[PDB]
């Protein structure tokens, strides 16, 4: 009767502590009439480590220091096996019956730890494989966007091998200045760079081919930055609307209509990169106005201040309420692909 | 000096014993001055077993009886660890250096088992993640071709949520007769349906669902079938063409201008789904002809008589050259991976 909920966090991230923080609050939350935690840290480094609910954080209380108890009870996974397929290296760890992964970083949200966790048949929270390589990869998110009919901001663009072509005018002719360059890679927010006059693009350009093999120069948009979360698989719903002001504002003071446009427009943008489970739509609604995605982000926060369980809250979903509803939805689309996989 | 090479093979797949083929052909003609095999079979109930190159097949070379080996020796993968990734239940395995997975089936090709592999932070020969989601997802493939202004059949896409509705005239309208019904999902072959009147295709739609959420509703494409093989990561080359009597004609009977434009196409779309390492493209050359593309296939056949590695050969590239210039380009993405995975 009760689900065993394996939460697998932390990761080789700039957003590392922020996981460790979300863990903490779903703990706390995990309805224990359902649920029992099992706890499965990643470090800095990518090793993993298993911990007990009471132990697994250091300075806990204290946001400058706070870090994983690296516990060295090491873990393996079985891929193939269809029961204990996380072991203990030295032990037992207890039966996985479902998986919620919060890990922040490339491995972590771009599919890869996704394809792992398939790989050992294990039922688990938020988008499966491709899902989550297509959200991560900002390129192919916009193209996917793009074909789908959805506005996304006018874009270039640029791997290693085409870098060193690129022509500052014909990109200022085509998409004006300033131009946001970025690198394809989601996660996050480095290797960012505005660039307000044709002289300071090089620079950027350079800098965000330090992180990934592909940036993109995006022209600028005009207009309020509205948030949207989204929750479901085949049917997914949308929170009310919260306004990024410069500060998130809960709900947004936009129409009625107007929120339910974007609501539209954050759930045909999930349907179309194939999400699952739970994504954050990021939006501008410009003056006009035409909405234009931002980004689709499939690893959204769970703590108690960050925006999507903000924006369920404000929709008559509580906390407890999203996370049972998370792992649901993990089992649902689970048991629906066991009838599928079977080949002859 | 010598590089380990671990070759994973057969799955959970109707095409499992054209695996079973492909790594004996590999085997022998791994050039052995570079690399030592490691050897690890995945069977039909997507179990892994280690065996030894001398021992790994059962009626080898009776193509009606040939099974894998069963040797039941496990094989537990350290997720984060950086040597010695892959270990045995029970021994120890030969450190791997880079892995060549030919396992045919969902995990196998959909990205699933090479996220695993990118969690294990092993080299591996072939698309990565998304590349391999993306192909593999024939629906999200034709949306990233369409974007990219190359031709693919006409289709609409459903899923059991909006099948329910399928109207049969409005198909027929838009698409016309025949129309190909095919499970989005690329593995392989099966829950296809070539339906001549409106009256079969109800049928034909049923059964697709049976193996994917997601069915393909296609327009006939008139016109012959050319195939043609690409490799290389950064900058994919093009093989000769082969067509597809109906038996396959190396090289094609076509225009040499006609060769360089659907090789050229064969790259484009390579690159549009973010393919590496290997792939097939399948096209229709009309008698206009356009070029349309039907497939973008990731995991191609590696026997001495599948196409791929024939293309290749009548290009002027041996089977032992081949194999030795896919481990070399996996070898080169992961190094440049490697200094790409460092965010602060
Ligand atoms: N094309 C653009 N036009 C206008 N503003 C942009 C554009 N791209 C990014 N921004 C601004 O950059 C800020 C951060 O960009 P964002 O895409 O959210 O990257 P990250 O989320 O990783 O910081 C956003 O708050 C938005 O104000
Ligand atoms: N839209 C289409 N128009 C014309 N022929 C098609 C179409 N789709 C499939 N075919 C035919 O179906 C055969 C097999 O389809 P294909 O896409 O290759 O599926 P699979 O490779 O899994 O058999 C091809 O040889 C081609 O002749
Ligand atoms: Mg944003
Ligand atoms: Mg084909």
């Amino acid at each position: 009767r009760k689900i065993r909920v394996g939460l697998i966090f932390g990761g080789k991230s700039a957003e590392h502590e922020v996981s460790l923080q979300s863990a903490r609050n779903i703990l706390d939350a995990l309805d224990p009439q359902r649920f029992e935690p099992v706890l499965i840290g990643i470090d800095k480094q990518g090793q993993w480590h298993v911990n007990d609910p009471d132990s697994f954080l250091l300075h806990a209380d204290d946001p400058a220091r706070i870090a994983l108890h690296r516990s060295g009870r090491g873990v393996a996974l079985l891929p193939g096996a269809q029961q204990q397929q996380l072991r203990p290296i030295q032990q037992a760890l207890a039966q996985i019956d479902v998986v919620f992964p919060i890990v922040h970083g490339t491995l972590g949200e771009d599919g890869s730890l996704q394809g792992l966790l398939r790989m050992a048949n294990l039922p688990f929270v938020g988008s499966g494989v491709l899902g989550s390589a297509v959200a991560m990869d900002k390129d192919m998110a916009k193209r996917v966007l793009r074909d789908a009919r959805l506005a996304v901001a006018p874009f270039v663009c640029f791997d290693r091998h085409t870098a060193a072509h690129a022509d500052v005018d014909t990109l200022i002719a085509q998409l004006g200045l300033p131009l946001f360059v970025k690198p394809a890679n989601q996660g996050s927010s480095v290797g960012v760079s505005q660039v307000r006059t044709a002289d300071a693009f090089a620079a950027a350009l350079a800098l965000a081919l330090a992180y990934d093999h592909k940036v993109l120069v995006e022209a600028a948009v005009a207009g309020r930055e509205i948030e949207c979360a989204v929750l479901g698989n085949a049917v997914p719903h949308a929170s009310v609307c919260g306004e990024v002001v410069v500060e998130i504002v809960i709900p947004a003071d936009i129409d009625a209509q107007t929120q339910q446009r974007i609501q539209q427009i954050a759930v045909q943008a999930y349907q179309a990169l194939g999400c699952a489970g739970m994504a954050r739509v990021d939006v501008f609604l410009c003056a006009d106005g035409r909405i234009v995605i931002n980004e689709v982000n499939t690893l959204p926060g769970f703590t108690r201040i960050s925006v999507y369980p903000k924006l369920w809250q404000a929709s008559g979903l509580d906390y407890r309420g999203l996370i049972t509803r998370l792992i649901e939805l993990a089992l649902e689309r689970h048991t629906d692909d066991q009838l599928l996989r079977s080949a002859v």
